[PDB]
């Protein structure tokens, strides 16, 4: 019923579907501002589980940028959304620059005192079969925290 869900089934995103949709939420979320459309929130959530298996890199930087200015906003669902994909989409194929992306970005959320990001970073490590990947040392040291609660 929803476009979001056509554009999720199988073989079933077209570029017309998208863009019509894509435009809508964008255009709402400026004339009603960041953070006060549902319909964007719906964008966040398509692009978070479409990216995981069909990634497309315009589409992530897209992504990416509302996702980090709604949240300095206050409005933390679009980054919520980001971290999941990062965290499930790295699982389905590794990609050492959405990697690195990963981790500044956590280092962001966490230096504005936040876990949501952490704790999807670890989790990533828990349950990836990717080996010898580079970790920031600052981010290192606060994921240091988690092996106290072993
Ligand atoms: C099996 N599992 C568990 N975790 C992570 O480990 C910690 C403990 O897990 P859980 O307790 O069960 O979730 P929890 O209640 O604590 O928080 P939560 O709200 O669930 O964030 C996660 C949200 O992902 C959304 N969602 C769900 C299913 C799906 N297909 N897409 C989704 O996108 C959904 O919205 C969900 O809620 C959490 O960090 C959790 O993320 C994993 N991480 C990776 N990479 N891979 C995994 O196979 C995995």
């Amino acid at each position: 019923q929803h476009p979001s869900h056509e554009l999720l089934k199988e073989n079933g995103f077209t570029q017309h579907v998208y863009h019509k949709y894509r435009r809508r939420c964008l255009n709402e979320r400026k004339r009603l501002g960041i953070g006060q459309s549902q319909e964007m929130n719906t964008l966040f959530r398509f692009w978070s589980f479409f990216l995981r298996d069909h990634f497309n890199r315009k589409m992530y930087e897209e992504f990416r940028q509302l996702s980090v200015e709604d949240g300095k906003e206050g409005y933390r669902y679009g980054l919520e959304c980001l971290f999941r994909f990062y965290s499930y989409g790295l699982e389905r194929k590794f990609r050492p620059d959405i990697f690195k992306d990963f981790q500044e970005e956590t280092v962001k959320d966490y230096e504005a005192g936040q876990l949501y990001g952490l704790e999807k970073f670890w989790a990533f490590l828990k349950y990836s079969k990717t080996k010898n990947m580079e970790i920031e040392p600052k981010l290192q040291e606060h994921l240091s925290k988690f092996r106290r609660l072993e």
